[PDB]
């Protein structure tokens, strides 16, 4: 051949530099010079997105009836406690039940501020993005990381200690899923310059026992993406998280009895901190199969949340003895966008998922856990009210997490090039706007510089029709919300279960 | 350790049908009952497109005088032929290079009309593309090879039996280049139901020859995919493309020679076929490699074409002893759509391309055979008048082809889902329209449903501004003008060659 | 160019080539170039030694 | 000549100080534009070597 | 103490020798990006030293 005879001139010819550290803006530079008078018709930006966020909800699934795996789970963990290993009788199943969750909430909380400590000690010349866009996108000001790291670090440790003044038990695997997920840096490909996948925590079970008629969890917000949040924030956030937990007679028998019933070796462990513990981020390729399939619910329901039409539908878990006999009663209002308006863009989440995996052979375990952030709404919740400004959707039945909104993190194509947050569901609604379809192609375009990125369901406002999955499908199956309530349950059943 | 101790009902529950054959429409149904009443709000039609077609065309690498690398081989396979073996000198160095160049495209429009043959056998149930969809889009009635197949055999072995007459040296790799490319299919993602890349030409050179003027080379143009021509247009096509070449005396002398240089086993030799030989799709990371890093330059400009300003931009391998030395002269002006306006999307092209390749470590064969298909424009052509409709653009260098647009097909919408053609460059115009924008979004979806689908560089006409690389990056350089002539000179001249 | 004219390369690829303008485009040059081919072999001619990063 | 020009570039000693500057200067080239484009040099006596090799 | 380079006032200085060299290493040898000179990377260089000598 010629490139065997002559290697020189091909050796010469063909070195470029390859390789460059995402993290920056990059200008690609005019090949016709003479084009600069079609300013915005040529496009030399090129951005690199670095980080996109899971913002996740932790759920004990779906519950309306003394049928619900959650209400099983809390029977065979009172009949464990009590019936096997005398307990207090001061109690019921489902105030060991909710207690439970209330450990949950502070070991997802201590994995958090866990993360937020291990991320600041990343620094790379080929990813500019490392750690400043992961502080900004778990809501935490990357200075207050820098100067007192120290004081981080400790208050991670007594975090650690003072959770174990309660008892959990360890077999549990809804502790050890929710520990793993929301303490991890997932990559999306093998390779030095990949893109991080994240899971932030955007939702905590505050306990809120006040009264005769039973306990109940209540919604504590956690700090949003661009939210420059300091280590005195977080203070008052886990003093807020254990104001009613610590000091309360009925936890302390609770822990004393589960301290009892499951031995010192049979309870939770945090594991401590220091100076030399750093995380590096890993390839999960699990984490992507259920990242693929993770549909969005849209933003939470509070008290203070005003809807038109819509009283009572905030997400509390609730324990009344008198109606429902006793049950732990648990099911949400979906699709709230954050305000009282229609949201659009919504109804495009009415159909069935498709569910994509790699690979061509699946195995159950692959198919189950791929499923595990999935959500598909069933019936439209009837308001109570003439007018309504909102649509809610209630689901079929969800796994114990479910996911609420993403965030993407990436460099502006405009002076001085900065962090930009962009905060999505799956679905995204383009209304009559000039500076809408551009954004919403760059948008289009940093989800898809992402590998298994969720599949997007666009509107478009100005043609009334929506656009089905916006992603690469290799082996696909279309997933009814009879069968993915029956994985959930099993999902739900498998998680809850503790051996005795 | 409960999917141990219950294997069956994780058995039983994940039980999906995984194994969706393509080329259909798929229905799959709404989740929530009442969505109906949202009409095209709820999108439930899912869509695989299968067949990508990249247009290409054959070309001698831009000359524009005697210190062109196809003057060079013309003077070097002229030296070997004439000075090396007692030869004729009846003919010149020029005219038995262009020779030569007409010999590739009767040996591409006999590879051509083979693949057009051997594709109608290909039949697979998960892939209901085949062959009427491969059929549809290189431009012929599916019927057609179906009621006249024993019609169709010996018309191509009539074209390889005529075509076979004459001579070609095996050593130049331009004919092993361009055969290996006109015909076999490629898959991208190396599955069973994957999608098949495609190459046919959109246009071959004519040899005519005139007196003292010159034997310049002219345009012929090809069916496109939306045309369903039958067996006597391709009978045409092969009559007037030998018309003038078959009836020449002077052809065989310079035929002869080439035999009697090259010997009878250093020559071009084609494959007669029979009822059994049939092409199957292979998997081949260099084809996809040239093919993800493309660049679109337009329709070819023939003689019938209207441009304002612009009346002698036609391309013609022109050589006129009388002007410029003798030399070969071909320098095509690129940026035409077809009609005598100016395409908006163009000016996305003026950027610097992005050269994207897989993996870390490339070596310097994968760098100079990825750019082959691409071509950058340079610098506007001015135009001969006061006024001018179109804009071109001349290019700085190409390579041994040169991409005109693309044809994709895929199933329809509607009833009742017939195959749909869609031809596009690299460069989309989205105008303000009110069913352009999904429109759009579908054609962006089912082009990065091709695992290396060439970059995209979309301008809208309601924001005036366009964008950049619609592509996933994972390992890309900035290539500039200067350094992509520099391969693309290296590229024209190894193909062009013979190493005696 | 003399010592004290710091030419860059594109002064010496414009002397290439205008070195051979008038030379690469001429078509009789190319039949007596074969003829010293067919003449002295193709062992008993002058050959031009390949660079590369190390040949110092 | 070319050739020359590329090779006296990687030319260095301590005990002279010549090296290679004075020789570049000396051959009239800029000094800067060796060292600046040294890939772009090495292939263009290499393309010299290949088109003055077909005679 | 003060960081120092040396005397430099001529491009024969050993600072300039050993930013050529090494700007010799990194592009023409590991296939550098050629947005900048010699000068600017060892600069570049001794901006790590003052900040080493910082940390220690």
């Amino acid at each position: 051949a010629w490139y065997a005879r002559y290697p020189h001139i091909l050796e010469e010819a063909t070195r470029l530099p390859f390789a460059y550290p995402i993290g920056q803006y990059y200008d690609t530079g005019y090949s016709v010079a003479s084009a600069t008078e079609w300013s915005k018709y040529v496009d030399t930006s090129l951005t690199i997105p670095g980080v996109m966020c899971v913002n996740f909800t932790p759920t004990p699934g779906e519950s309306y009836n003394k049928n619900s795996p959650i209400n099983i789970a809390a029977q065979n963990v009172y009949t464990y406690v009590r019936h096997m290993n005398s307990g207090h009788a001061n109690y019921e199943q489902a105030d060991l039940m909710m207690y439970l969750l209330a450990m949950d909430s502070l070991y997802i909380f201590h994995s958090y501020v866990r993360k937020i400590l291990a991320i600041s000690k990343l620094y790379t010349p080929v990813n500019k993005y490392f750690p400043r866009a992961l502080l900004v996108a778990l809501g935490v000001d990357p200075e207050d990381v820098f100067a007192n790291q120290a004081q981080w670090e400790y208050f991670v440790n007594m975090v650690a200690y003072r959770a174990g003044a309660f008892a959990a038990p360890a077999s549990m695997t809804y502790y050890e899923r929710h520990a793993w997920m929301s303490n991890g840096l997932y990559v999306d490909q093998d390779v030095t310059r990949a893109q991080i996948y994240m899971f932030k925590p955007t939702m905590l079970w505050k306990y809120e026992n006040l009264g005769t008629t039973g306990t109940k969890l209540v919604p504590l917000m956690m700090p949003k993406a661009g939210d420059n949040r300091k280590l005195v924030d977080f203070q008052v956030l886990f003093n807020n998280l254990v104001s009613t937990m610590l000091g309360d007679e009925d936890f302390g028998i609770m822990s004393g009895d589960v301290f009892k019933a499951f031995g010192a070796d049979g309870l939770v462990k945090l594991l401590a901190v220091d100076s030399t513990t750093m995380t590096l981020p890993t390839y999960d390729p699990l984490i992507l199969a259920q990242i693929h399939s993770a549909r969005a619910v849209g933003a939470p329901i509070l008290e203070t949340s005003t809807l038109t039409g819509f009283p009572g539908r905030q997400w509390q878990i609730t324990q009344n003895p008198d109606v429902n006999n006793g049950a732990i009663i648990f099911h949400p209002s979906f699709g709230y966008d954050g305000q009282d308006h229609e949201e659009l863009s919504f109804r495009a989440m009415c159909s069935n998922m498709i569910l994509n995996l790699p690979g061509e052979a699946h195995s159950a375990e692959m198919i189950i856990e791929a499923t595990r952030l999935a959500t598909m709404f069933q019936v439209k919740a009837v308001p109570a009210g003439d007018t309504s400004k909102p649509v809610l959707y209630l689901p079929n039945g969800f796994g114990t997490e479910v996911v609420n909104d993403y965030t993407m993190i990436s460099v502006d194509k405009a002076t001085p090039h900065d962090l930009t947050i962009h905060t999505f569901f799956n679905n995204i609604l383009v209304p009559n706007a000039k500076e809408n379809y551009v954004a919403n192609l760059e948008l289009l375009n940093n989800i898809i510089q992402f590998d298994w990125a969720p599949q997007l369901y666009l509107t478009y406002g100005i043609a009334q029709e929506s656009f089905g999955p916006f992603a690469q499908l290799n082996d696909w199956t279309i997933l009814t919300g009879e069968t993915l309530a029956r994985m959930h349950e099993v999902c739900v059943t498998s998680m809850f279960d503790v051996p005795q």
